[PDB]
């Protein structure tokens, strides 16, 4: 009888299939065609539920809970332009693995294409960009909650990685007091209701088979590449490639420890490239590589055979090598492949990489981002983790840090989108409840700037450094044309962040000096709350500076 | 030779194309694949460039330009997340008829899938929202420049209304000087580079027909309905209706002087639908109606026949009725389907709606949003427009408030996000110049706070009024259950907007009394600038008022 009673009877099975498959986290916005699955959302005590209103930034919080749980986290969002906002987070999802689950509500089909308020063309407007796509039909009784459940649990049990889709329609009423319509409907899957597994368990598993000539492969002379991985992983593949006795190029997401460092730097150097011609095999584990160096080195490398282990799908060698594409955890794939102990071979590139550290060392007092990415490593918070922004940053810290082994470094590196750096941050942050470092540039502040108010709660201190250099400096570094560059590119934005602080009553700091940088970061560490200090630095000097290194390393 | 050469001519050879359909402004927006574009751009004098650092933000701020000048709007962004964050404008220019043109830049196809940094699937990622889509190929001299601005004529000759997404795909090297590569290819366009149509003349109008049988039906009783139009035209139904005899129900939208104000109130009276019962045709012209009790009326009405007239496409009513869809300008319409003088036919609503004004006079000291949006009126600035956000204060301008006629609204009321309100004003006033009044609510000006950084370039004073009842108190209005209304609908944030004007260096004033506000306004129109002002009130007043008025009138 009652339409707003079984529309949330059927939420209801919604999001109770979603527990039987991980889902803790919830991140809510706020709307009324939403109702059924906000109410049944908010009633299900196994969440924890999470709130915001922008919606892009919502999809961000979601993306960085997810990053870091390694389980998949929902989003519920009214029908619209709410929907729309999702899509930045959910292509980052398709490309590095998170598990989001979008729970986007909508108008029923009468009211499709008829002029009706706040009522938009939803199913497919995500295109190819989630893992898979369910367009629910309208409610109704007349399909058993068995079929329900079962395509939830189709949908999340099948999913290696990436967003799913779920569109909800729902017809008014929406509201109004709940009779028992749709109960003897619920009632239908029995004691499923006190289970704790899927309905349906359908959860193949996608794995690469052991590659049966590793024992061949291992004694030629090989590089290991390290991208992205998590913390573990990386002291795994540090210990593997010092085993095998073959060069290791770390990521600053790898967590390797970077025996080689500045690689951004000595891999200019021709004595370095001309010693990685002899190499036969390279081992690539993990991916979206940072630095231009070692994409350019990659590109131009003729092993015999390239391979990428990693556990995302499809190609991810942009330069398309002949070799090998293995899907696998990556701690895994190296217990399937154990490394032999042999001998070194590399015998240059150790001096050129410990030559280039001592350069970058040489320039570590000057109060720039340069020296910041350096020298962060020293400011690391003690069993805390490091959020990465993009643009110069990741490349700064990358190219001129050794960051430790295993100390685990997050970020948004698959489109490296400069959208929703603040909003991840948070996530991030509440997902591990750990001490962070989040440190993003200037426009990627002001891009995401309401998600302070989302940082206004963090389970522990978070510290946001924004390195203020009037624009995005990037584009100094990369060839632009000058006449263009500084409306074009780097766009200046001539503000600072002491009332964006202010506002959402933050703690904040714009040190003068690193005296004042060291004070602001101790303070700061006390308590579980999130600090904003502001480092202003002149516009050009990083990508200066970095152009300069470069040049000082390839004469070496 | 040159790849980025001739990159650039091809990118010249897009943009040239588009001045020959009246683009002039051009919204861009920071990146490095979009190079080519943002490069030709710059050098064609043709436009007006307007930069912006969040795409989201870009794409309003084009919606807005596009909204006032009824011209194509031109959009470029790079690769990435920075083409999604344009959905939500081209959602809403879809639905409202905005041309926006979006030259979104790509990775060339050999870099997609393949996992390379900032590159995703982009050709038809926007779904069916945009009106057209172009996917370009990779740049090759061997298709010849009479292709590509064909392919650009047939787009934007047939485009009646909406998006047109351009995905613009370019390999590197993307700087360098430009050599003579693609040179002799442009110049086999002769002299079309300086003429000023397009290579390709293809512009069919889209009209339904005059109706035979008006002169039959404009002698029955009929009520006209005047939604979203021009403010000439909502001057023109004004004295069509009044001489038709009709009962003209006119929407905050519509600009038509609304001469039965408070329709939202006393269309709550029985005795004012016992009226409207009689009537034999309903025709309405513009669409995206307001209010409630409108809404709920033209749902419930039953005359033979029902005419909707504008110049978008497509259904306009959400109640399916009998009747016709008349796709024509409305000023155009009306010459073809003249009024002749009839005595008018309704005795009661005239004095309905006049008792219901006076019950709102009656209540209009109180300093609370409901009284602002009643008096609204009084503070329009001279020769200016006024911009109205979503939620409440659009429904309690509509039932509280007498427009005059032919004062410009604007709005953003197909998918009524509230994403884009403040950058969306920005465009609006940029594009006319005038001094303009844009009101929005306190989750709205958070949503899209940066776009402050926008209204630091206006060209006359823009009065930015920010309401703010800690929430969105709609979900106070609406029937939301009381147990989870503050978490998970209202979500108040708990902020003011001193800081955030001050950040962005705008004047502000938080203003106790009515006399506060006057000075606050005469203060704030002296200047080309933007100033806030912050309108600090009970969350649920406005709300409250609102349900009370109604019932009050139900009760005459
Ligand atoms: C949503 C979106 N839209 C536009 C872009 C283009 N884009 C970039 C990519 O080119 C580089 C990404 C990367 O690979 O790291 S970096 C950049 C400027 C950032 O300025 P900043 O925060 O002040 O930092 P700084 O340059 O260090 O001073 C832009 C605008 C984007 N990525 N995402
Ligand atoms: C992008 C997006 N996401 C969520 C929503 C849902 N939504 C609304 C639809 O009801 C507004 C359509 C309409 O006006 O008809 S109104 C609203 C709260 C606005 O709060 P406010 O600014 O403080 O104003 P107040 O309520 O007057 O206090 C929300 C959250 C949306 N529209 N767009
Ligand atoms: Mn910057
Ligand atoms: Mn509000």
């Amino acid at each position: 009888m009652s339409v707003s009673a079984f529309n949330r009877r059927w939420a209801a099975v919604i999001l109770e299939a979603l527990t039987r498959h991980g889902v803790r986290h919830i991140c809510i916005a706020p709307g009324s065609r939403s109702t059924p699955l906000t109410l049944a959302a908010a009633e299900n005590s196994a969440f924890i539920h999470h709130t915001h209103f922008d919606e892009r930034g919502l999809g961000h919080l979601a993306l960085g809970l997810a990053k870091v749980s390694k389980q998949p986290v929902a989003v519920i969002v009214t029908s619209g332009t709410a929907v729309a906002n999702l899509y930045p987070a959910l292509i980052e999802a398709g490309l590095t693995g998170e598990k989001l689950i979008l729970l986007t509500a909508d108008r029923p089909p009468e009211l499709i294409d008829c002029g009706a308020n706040q009522a938009i063309r939803q199913p497919g407007m995500f295109a190819s960009h989630p893992t898979h796509s369910i367009s629910l039909p309208r409610p109704t009784q007349d399909i058993p909650a068995r079929w329900l459940v079962s395509t939830i649990d189709h949908a999340l049990g099948t999913l290696h990685a990436g967003g799913v889709h779920i569109n909800c329609p729902f017809a008014e009423p929406l509201y109004g007091e709940m009779d028992d319509t749709g109960l003897s409907w619920q009632q239908r899957l029995g004691d499923w209701w006190q289970d704790d597994k899927p309905w349906l368990r359908e959860a193949p598993r996608l794995e690469s088979e052991k590659q049966r000539d590793w024992f061949f492969w291992r004694q030629k002379r090989g590089v290991v590449v390290a991208g992205r991985m998590s913390a573990e992983e990386g002291k795994k593949v540090a210990l593997w490639a010092q085993t095998l006795g073959w060069p290791l190029i770390g990521d600053v997401l790898s967590q390797t420890g970077q025996p080689l460092p500045c690689a951004d730097l000595w891999l200019g150097n021709a004595k370095a490239t001309s010693e990685l011609q002899q190499a036969q095999i390279v081992v690539q584990l993990g991916s979206s590589l940072t630095g231009k160096r070692l994409l350019q080195w990659q590109a131009s490398c003729e092993p015999e055979e390239y391979w990428i282990v990693d556990d995302i799908e499809g190609r991810l060698d942009p330069a398309h090598h002949r070799g090998r594409r293995l899907i696998a955890n990556i701690a895994d794939w190296l217990e399937l492949h154990p490394a032999e102990k042999r001998q070194p071979w590399c015998v240059e590139i150790p001096r050129l990489a410990e030559q280039a550290m001592q350069a970058v060392i040489a320039r570590r007092d000057a109060f720039g981002e340069a020296q910041l990415a350096h020298r962060i490593c020293d400011y690391l918070p003690e069993q805390g983790q490091l959020f990465v922004g993009n643009s110069l940053v990741v490349r700064l810290i990358d190219a001129l840090s050794q960051l430790p082994a295993g100390y685990p470094v997050y970020s948004n590196r698959g489109a490296s989108g400069i959208d929703g750096l603040l909003s991840t941050a948070a996530g991030v942050q509440r997902a591990s409840g750990k001490p962070t470092l989040a440190i993003v540039g200037d426009l990627s502040a002001l891009y995401d700037l309401n998600a302070l108010a989302l940082l206004r709660q963090v389970s522990a201190p978070l510290v946001l450094i924004v390195v203020n250099n009037n624009g995005g400096q990037i584009f100094s570094l990369l060839p632009t044309p000058q006449s263009e560059r500084e409306r074009f590119y780097l766009m200046p934005q001539n503000v600072h962040f002491e009332h964006a602080a202010a506002m959402f009553e933050l703690k904040y700091h714009r040190p003068q000096n690193w005296q004042e940088l060291e004070t602001a970061f101790a303070d700061a560490w006390r308590t579980p709350t999130t600090t904003v200090i502001e480092m202003v630095v002149n516009d050009t000097d990083g990508a200066q500076t970095l152009q300069q290194l470069l040049a000082q390393v390839s004469h070496l």
